[PDB]
């Protein structure tokens, strides 16, 4: 409360950490479903359905331009990608498949670079 604060937790070094988890999972073999934004005017459907779209490739430039205040809304866009993918793609497809692969390597990098 006011005059009363915990110990500051060293926050110098988020930036360039959740770069480099972002730099991994665009590097990883499974990411290609997530690379860019899902062409709006060539996927019947995904405009009225997902209602917040979301891809590594905008989550890279919004990391760029200081348009995450915080480590906790970078992991909320990520974990929005998976979530997207979940909603559209059944778990027994290839990009399902790769969804779930995902969010798993990025919950793992998450946990040991911060926790």
């Amino acid at each position: 409360s006011m005059s009363v604060k915990k110990p500051k937790r060293d926050d110098s070094k988020d930036l360039a950490l959740c770069s480099m988890i972002l730099t991994e999972m665009e590097t990883h073999e499974d990411a290609w479903p997530f690379l860019l934004p899902v062409n709006l005017k060539l996927v019947p459907g995904y405009k009225k359905v997902i209602k917040k779209p979301m891809d590594f490739s905008t989550i890279r430039e919004k990391l760029s331009s200081g348009q995450y205040p915080n480590l906790e809304t970078f992991a909320l866009d990520v974990r929005l990608v998976f979530d997207n993918c979940e909603t559209f793609n059944e778990d027994d497809s290839d990009i399902g498949r790769a969804g779930h692969n995902m969010r798993k390597y990025f919950e793992k990098k998450w946990t040991d670079t911060f926790k």
